[PDB]
């Protein structure tokens, strides 16, 4: 029969951290997952996993290659994977060598004038690509920032209907300290006294159906704000958090899946699967 | 289960041409296949189809783009396809936009000094790639020349264990007129009095297992001839023909699947799926 949470998830292996949400969704931490059981189950379902990534402007030279090279080596090893790359200058797209079960597909996109819109417009573009082709090509999809690098296996244990990432700096913080959009005028507004976690927009996924809804609702909020002459504090991330507050994710990833070494390396982070690239806004951004 | 030939192949539709061999293999002509029945069959088995193509030197600028643009449009439509592109200079590789169910993988290869060796080395390289990864990615694979363009649907009706292509200029000729290698000193030698058809090396395919044997055996003959100071009249094509004589293909494609318009367009050619590019050796080749 079907896959059951206990088949692959054992929360008691990590008693010192949050492994379950009040809506019964698991928070995946190193040690709680049985990847062997899942690689088997999914192999028999012959699944294919997609991964979208954008690189506009200097983000191409600065991060695209490192991102893809690491993704090839660590993302969903043992299963067919398709990398969907969106850049503004395809002549700069690095055609590095891919390994077994990896393939790519590159798309030329318009570069928005403000880096903020470059970051936010991703929600619209992803939705279009899901409708146009991704829904027909994969069973699950992850959408990620390019300014990060895979450090270890990021596999099937991360798959789910809708998947969210716990932002590294706030996983232990109280919701009322979260950097949610606090202005009622914004569609991303979340009042004090509300919120479960602070999700990182650098990583999110799920089935194409769920990701389409996530990206569609987020872009609708982004456009609504533009009509009301307001822009969320943390752009599409603020909208993503509003979305995940209303539509609880079926799976959350621990900070081990998107860690910022600037924090150092505390006891809770047992095995880092991905790490943030140091910020270099002075050079990679050309406005604000 | 159990796909039977009559399920999709009806020879009586083309009574004026050879539609069946003496060893039970069908010769696919326009009108004889039921692609609808096959598409449904293969869709249920969730097959993926691979296509390899080499472009070394000026063949890249002259033919790679056109080849890929046409393949994207007509090759195995409705099914997952992976294009494996082998070039010697990835920077000149045209990265065209691909449509639904199409994805790429590019590899940098060494350019052999003689065009004859570039053409023949393909047999070795394909074999290496099948073992390293293609055998784990596709159910069927086609290996094609780059100096041609898809003109119409080239689909599932072409799939089989081992697939051979009839050369457009000799499909009606007698075996003794075929341009086989007639020197007994060559591993590709075929005596007068023998032979079924003259196969084109511009197109051949089958399951990864079969293509691995086709390629490995041809290359062995190629290396042997080098040890005996002889080079087949039509290079790897001569060896391919010797191979298909000993190991009969389970399916053959009519000239409609690889036609040369310089012959003109006779009544037998009902619907062209692929056409030869005009030869331009003076520019694309650097040695006699
Ligand atoms: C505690 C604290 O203030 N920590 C900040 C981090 O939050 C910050 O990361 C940024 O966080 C915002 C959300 O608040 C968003 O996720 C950004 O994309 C992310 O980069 C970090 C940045 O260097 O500095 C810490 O001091
Ligand atoms: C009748 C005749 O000689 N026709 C030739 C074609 O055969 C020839 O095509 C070449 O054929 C050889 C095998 O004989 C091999 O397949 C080559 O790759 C192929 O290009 C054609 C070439 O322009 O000229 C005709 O006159
Ligand atoms: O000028 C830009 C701005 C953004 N991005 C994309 O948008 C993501 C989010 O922006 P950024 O990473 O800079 O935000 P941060 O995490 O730093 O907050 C990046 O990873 C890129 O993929 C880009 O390519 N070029
Ligand atoms: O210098 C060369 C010679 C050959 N090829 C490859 O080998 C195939 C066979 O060579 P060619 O087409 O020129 O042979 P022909 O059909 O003309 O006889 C080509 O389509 C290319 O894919 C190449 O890329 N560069
Ligand atoms: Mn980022
Ligand atoms: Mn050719």
């Amino acid at each position: 029969s079907k896959l059951k949470l206990s088949d692959w998830f054992n929360p008691f292996k990590r008693p010192e951290v949050v492994t379950m949400t009040k809506w019964k969704a698991p928070v995946v931490w190193e040690g709680t997952y049985n990847r062997a059981v899942l690689d088997n189950y999914y192999a028999k379902q012959k699944i294919t996993v997609g991964l979208t990534v954008f690189a506009v402007g200097r983000y191409i030279e600065h991060y695209l290659e490192e991102f893809l090279t690491s993704a090839n080596k660590h993302f969903m090893v043992g299963h067919p994977v398709i990398f969907y790359i969106m850049v503004d200058d395809v002549s700069r797209m690095p055609l590095i060598e891919l390994g077994p079960l990896r393939s790519f597909k590159v798309f030329k996109i318009k570069p928005e004038k403000r880096w903020q819109d470059i970051s936010m417009m991703r929600m619209k573009t992803i939705g279009e690509h899901i409708v146009a082709h991704i829904q027909h090509e994969v069973d699950f999809l992850f959408c990620m920032d390019v300014d990060q690098v895979f450090q270890d296996k990021f596999g099937v244990e991360t798959l789910g209907e809708s998947v969210a990432q716990l932002q590294a700096w706030w996983y232990k913080a109280d919701p009322n300290d979260f950097t949610y959009e606090r202005r009622k005028e914004s569609a991303a507004y979340i009042p004090f006294g509300e919120g479960d976690f602070y999700y990182h927009a650098a990583i999110f996924g799920g089935t194409p159906t769920q990701v389409l809804n996530i990206t569609q609702e987020c872009f609708k909020g982004i456009l609504k704000d533009k009509k009301n002459d307001i822009e969320a504090q943390w752009h599409e991330e603020s909208h993503l958090n509003k979305y995940f507050l209303l539509n609880k994710p079926t799976k959350i990833l621990s900070p081990e899946y998107c860690w910022d070494y600037h924090i150092g390396l505390p006891a809770d982070i047992k095995l880092v699967k991905m790490s943030w690239q140091t910020k270099e806004y002075n050079v990679v951004r050309n406005n604000v």
